């Protein structure tokens, strides 16, 4: 029978923020297609999901891929009306060590993607007069890291995109907005020392780090009716680590 | 049930605030400027809220209102500071009075309630300020210095505020409206509704809904780990 | 005879950052009015400026002296067309030992102040089709600090006040401007030990406190020719303390 | 003196910012697309400046252009990173092409000329690199996503690069022009024109000089404490 219910992308599903993303727009009641970078990945989302979603391979660098995968989704499941584009890939230097492949790969799987995967589903969202694109930024497009010049570039290039994308799709009532996290525990976060996670977390109003499942309350939130006349801002989830 | 106060109540934004907080499982306690709209308020609210009368401006009613919720309901765990009034002139004509008496209405009485219910959260370790900003504390408009100087104040004050309380899980947080619909723009003309709409990338005005969507959204658990921050809800009238 | 200079008044000009900025004018070639909050503080403002500026007394929380000023400066030196409103008086408390005179004071001397000069000077400036607004905020109008919830409330809507301006009066050619100082070497900080001045530095990408001439000199920009076509913008300056 | 390399000196802001800071005393190396260009910039500065012709898409040519400056007049210690060409279209008509072309003349020019002047600045403990940003890094402008990614780009870039330098006393920022009166804004129409400076608050087109005085602030000592800032020059069309 036919997939009848409202179809998000959610890239870079595997684990922590997209993860918990994916998860609870499954819950809201979408049809979930997840992303991961390899086959493998991409089966795991599958038995994860269930039969109210699907996992793909996505190299999200590959202009094929995406255009393959969205194919591949519309031909299956359906238009897809929620987009959430969610990378935490970095490569950090300070700029005397970045290198040419430093800098474009992060500017190709960070802001490269969400030109393209964006330029590709308006269609299917101008056709439904409805449409959702969420775009996972960070605190430091705002707050200065050295070292990331890069990610910094790349994310805050992201939400000047959205502000554009929101100006050009609002008559159409598609809202387009960025989130953008600050310390949340990941993998990434777990593996470093208790001493050091104290450190970030004194840095934070409320005093922890956040998880996962704030940024994606944060999401469900811009993906529902109760933020249909929100569009073109970045929504700051950080516990007050970056206020103004 | 853990208690809400959302002052200005009565209609628009306020009165979509406080019934959402009903529909939430808030105990809502509105204020209204007259003991008749107050009434009203608990004609409305029934057993799930209560209407008190509060004029803003005045210290000795502030304490008075949050004594009597505290004493009858319990602590006020949710404040909501909503205010919509205006005194707009260009500057050249704006007086001391329509200065002072926005600066109290919308700045000065933040401050005032937000310090009165901190003991309460405090001690709950449990607490969410809410206040009303405005599109115009970030996009100029002229005539409205006052008002877009105090929601500015507002949002700083806010930022301070949310350092200070954040280790008792307290989050202090702004909404900006842009243009909504109320009665003061419905009785405006269709050719000035239209230029404002023209300015908004949705091409429409919001509802109070809207708003109430956007306080629902910080009042609750899915807006834990977020403090300190404007809430923009414009339809990209302006975007940051 | 007859003075001929345009006239600049500089509020808060005994010491620090307003001092600075008042000789830097006068370098600069205004007529400098600088205020003091006593009348023997305004007689050592009128020994450093000789001839080419006076000290008046002034306490900017009363509507009757501003106006009693700005009159005796019209009616002996000539229209007010630089504006620098200065003050750094401080009440801090964490909110919950925050009084209301904590409040009001700091409130009044700051935002209140700022309406009340600017109101006065706007029939100059518009019939000069000339003038310079310069509003001296900080960086805790977007930093937040616990304990100030007056002084950034009251800075912050300084800087929205001078946005509503600036487009008021535009037409006119009249810029209203805000400079945020960051950690600049004042008595007060002075009065802090080594230790912690280095730990403010450390804080600074520049890697140091910076200097009431370094607010002098931006002031000085946005008072001439150069900062033509400026105007309701916020000059930060504060060695990269903070910067988005 | 010191060398100043200022890109995109041909016409327009870039010409005025190469002439200004000849006048405040710096060597100035200007850069043109072509090598008639760049002779005509030679025939401009005379002693106190150089032309030279860099198509700044290509990294060895960035790399030959610096050497050549390091060997003949000395290091670069105030680079500006100035484009501004377009490639303006809805998303839905914007080709990879658009998109990429501007990305690399703008943002991975300031990368790649950024990173190249680093050795001489730290020697020096003294630098100043000013990027060319716009008012459309802040304000959206449909049809030109490629040009306001690019720019809030370089000024995410400028932030972090100012906090890896700026103990070295370098500091790096973005000026941030407006509507600015060049041959492609005299191109236009009376009433297209007209719409423009009836959304900047001084009511006016802005002039290159009024972007060359921004820059010569900064690149002196009168802004030795200013850095990772944004310096808006848009007569009030954006205020923040």
């Amino acid at each position: 029978m036919a997939q009848e219910r409202k179809v998000a992308l959610v890239t870079g599903a595997s684990r922590g923020i997209g993860a918990a993303i994916a998860q609870q727009l499954i819950q809201d009641g979408y049809f979930v297609v997840g992303t991961a970078t390899s086959e493998s990945g991409a089966q795991k989302l599958t038995d994860s999901f269930g039969e109210q979603g699907a996992g793909l391979a996505l190299d999200v660098r590959n202009l094929d891929e995406i255009e393959a995968v969205v194919s591949h989704i519309e031909q299956n499941y359906g238009p897809v009306l929620v987009l959430v584009n969610n990378a935490g890939i970095t490569k950090d230097n300070l700029l005397l060590r970045m290198s040419e492949d430093d800098w474009d790969d992060i500017l190709n799987i960070h802001l490269k993607a969400v030109y393209r995967l964006s330029k590709r589903v308006l269609k299917g969202m101008t056709k439904a007069r409805f449409g959702r694109i969420i775009n996972i930024s960070s605190v430091v497009a705002h707050f200065a890291n050295p070292g990331q010049a890069n990610y910094s570039a790349a994310k805050a290039g992201i939400e000047a995109f959205s502000r554009s994308l929101a100006k050009e799709m609002g008559s159409r009532q598609i809202t387009v907005n960025s989130v953008a996290p600050g310390f949340i525990a990941t993998e990434m976060t777990d593996a470093l020392s208790e001493d050091i996670r104290k450190k970030m977390s004194d840095q934070v109003a409320l005093n922890r780090l956040g998880e996962p499942q704030d940024i994606a309350n944060a999401v469900s939130f811009l993906a529902s009716d109760k933020a249909g006349y929100i569009t073109g801002t970045v929504l700051h989830v950080n516990g007050g680590l970056y206020m103004a």
